[PDB]
């Protein structure tokens, strides 16, 4: 039987230390495998409730370089035919289409515009049920997809859970990414959470050379094409990271992220692609924005207060959050970088009994002991960071507590969001300092390996967490495993 959080924190563990190569545009998996207006990059996303889901896809090739001419999204329809059997696609839904462009008004830089992106919401679905579907435009010969299938989340209730939820972040599109995704797919998750930093298109110049701020947007299309075997069969929920900012003409940001994925923004009443909520069985998930105003006077905070007040913990016992930047990572990389977000939101989330937090951003794996306001606390959330999806940026290997590695405080805050909130500790072992001189006691486990996690919620009190390292391929391999046990009578 696996160990558990029920008997308190564990003594910290650091796994001793042991670039990825981006997939080339010659890889058949990233090339166009369809012609004309046939769908590609097909992806399923959850709605706010299990009884609805989104199907999205792109029709038409992108344009890169020269005098790009954005496509008219009204010229290709957005239709999904679906049903309970592969030969019985008797239900129909329609949606809307859009394009986005990536434009730079500087000599020598190249412009991009997308294929036509489609988003269709299916309503009136049975929970826990396999649906077969085709997408495309039935009025254009050859413009319908093959038949695909996905399974809706189980019905919302305290003993009803998806079997496995995969959690990844900072995938990029390297050969190590393919290892992460293959490991994940072999675990047959019912749901994928992607905690920001998707394609790493901004590691390229517009002319395709791999390193104002620039991107090579075709990496998004390569990513979407590579991921389609997963996303067309498995719902995937994405939240933005800093690599999605992709600032362009007129200060426009997040164009690719906001256009490409479906989010339950309207259904969960966030009306933002950057944060939203949804239920999957008895789990209420909140995806938060580390890169949209998170201050107590802002819209995201107001939405979050409203969202939390509606959660009934007898219906959804589990309250789980995801966002890009960790609050309790002990690596030097991005150490205390999101402190202002923690200071803004942590007390609100603690007051509502947040159970688990998943993040990315730090290119390594870390699991915290239960913690609130830098204090080990039996009612604090477990913070797990899985930004180790395999992108081409350097792995995080140095720890802030390593001798001589404590960063200068003023160098740590996120420059995009601004502010400084990371003051020296005033109590505990590290009182008077910015960092510890050994692994902090709120850090249970940290390892500089690529991998993915699987969450298996069992009932209203127990969830089994497993993290799998990419370099282990044998059956049943697991790097870190623990039962996360909640105590609602104690903490709520
Ligand atoms: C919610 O799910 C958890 C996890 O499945 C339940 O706890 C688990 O309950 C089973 C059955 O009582 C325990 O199995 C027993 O484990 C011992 C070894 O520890 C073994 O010798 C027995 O033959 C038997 O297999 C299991 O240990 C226990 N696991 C943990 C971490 O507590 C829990 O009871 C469920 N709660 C509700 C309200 O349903
Ligand atoms: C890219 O688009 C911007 C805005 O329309 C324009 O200023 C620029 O000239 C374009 N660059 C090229 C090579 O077409
Ligand atoms: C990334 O993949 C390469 C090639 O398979 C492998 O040699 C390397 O060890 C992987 N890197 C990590 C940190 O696992
Ligand atoms: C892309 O632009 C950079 C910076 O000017 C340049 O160094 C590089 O050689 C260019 N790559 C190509 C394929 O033109
Ligand atoms: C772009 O951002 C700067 C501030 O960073 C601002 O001065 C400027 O007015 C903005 N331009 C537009 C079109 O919003
Ligand atoms: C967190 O700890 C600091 C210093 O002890 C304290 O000033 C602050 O009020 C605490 N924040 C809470 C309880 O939300
Ligand atoms: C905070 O701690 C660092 C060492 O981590 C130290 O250099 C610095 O002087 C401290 N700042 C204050 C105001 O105490
Ligand atoms: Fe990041």
């Amino acid at each position: 039987e696996p160990a558990s959080t029920l008997e308190g924190p564990s003594r910290p563990v650091t796994v001793p230390l042991r670039h990825a190569v981006d997939l080339p545009d010659t890889d058949p998996r990233v090339q166009r495998r369809v012609t004309g207006w046939a769908p590609e990059q097909i992806a399923v996303a959850l709605s706010a409730a299990p009884t609805s889901a989104w199907v999205s896809w792109i029709t038409g090739d992108f344009q890169m370089g020269g005098a790009v001419k954005p496509l008219d999204p009204g010229t290709v329809g957005s239709v999904v035919r679906y049903g309970l059997a592969a030969d019985s696609l008797v239900r129909e839904a329609t949606g809307d289409a859009l394009v986005y462009s990536q434009l730079y008004p500087f000599e020598g830089l190249q412009n991009y515009t997308s294929g036509i992106i489609h988003h269709v919401r299916l309503q009136g679905l049975e929970p826990g049920t396999k649906y077969y579907y085709q997408c495309g435009d039935p009025s254009i010969p050859g413009a319908m997809s093959a038949v695909h299938a996905f399974r809706t989340m189980p019905a919302v209730g305290p003993r009803s859970y998806p079997g496995r939820i995969a959690v990844v972040g900072d995938l990029g599109l390297t050969y190590n990414t393919t290892s992460t995704v293959e490991h994940m797919a072999s675990n047959q998750p019912d749901l994928v959470l992607l905690l920001g930093d998707v394609s790493y298109a901004n590691l390229y110049l517009t002319n395709g050379t791999g390193t104002i701020a620039e991107t090579y947007q075709p990496r998004w299309d390569y990513w979407g094409r590579y991921m389609e075997p997963v996303t067309s069969s498995t719902p995937m929920m994405v939240v933005e990271g800093n690599h999605e900012i992709e600032q362009q003409i007129g200060n426009k940001t997040f164009a690719a992220y906001s256009a490409r994925f479906a989010f339950p923004s309207m259904e969960s009443e966030s009306f933002s692609p950057f944060y939203y909520s949804f239920d999957a069985g008895g789990i209420h998930f909140i995806m938060l924005a580390a890169y949209a105003d998170y201050s107590k006077s802002g819209e995201q905070y107001r939405w979050l207060e409203k969202d939390l007040a509606k959660v009934d913990r007898s219906v959804t016992p589990w309250l789980v959050a995801g966002w890009h930047a960790p609050w309790y990572s002990t690596y030097k990389a991005h150490y205390r970088e999101a402190e202002c977000m923690r200071v803004a939101m942590e007390e609100l989330l603690y007051s509502y009994g947040l159970d688990i937090v998943f993040t990315g951003h730090v290119h390594a794996y870390e699991r915290s002991n239960r913690v609130f306001n830098y204090t080990l606390d039996p009612c604090g959330a477990v913070h797990i960071s899985v930004g180790d999806g395999g992108n081409r940026e350097k792995m995080a290997t140095t720890h802030a507590d390593d001798p001589g590695r404590c960063p200068e405080p003023m160098s740590t805050p996120d420059a995009f969001m601004g502010g400084f909130c990371a003051f020296n500790f005033t109590s505990g072992p590290a009182a008077g300092s910015f960092c510890w001189d050994r692994q902090p006691d709120y850090s249970a486990y940290r390892e500089s390996s690529f991998g993915h996690g699987i969450l298996e919620v069992k009932n209203e009190t127990h969830a089994l967490w497993k993290w799998h390292r990419n370099q282990d391929l044998y059956q049943g391999a697991v790097g870190d495993e623990i039962y996360i046990v909640r105590e609602p009578e104690r903490c709520l």
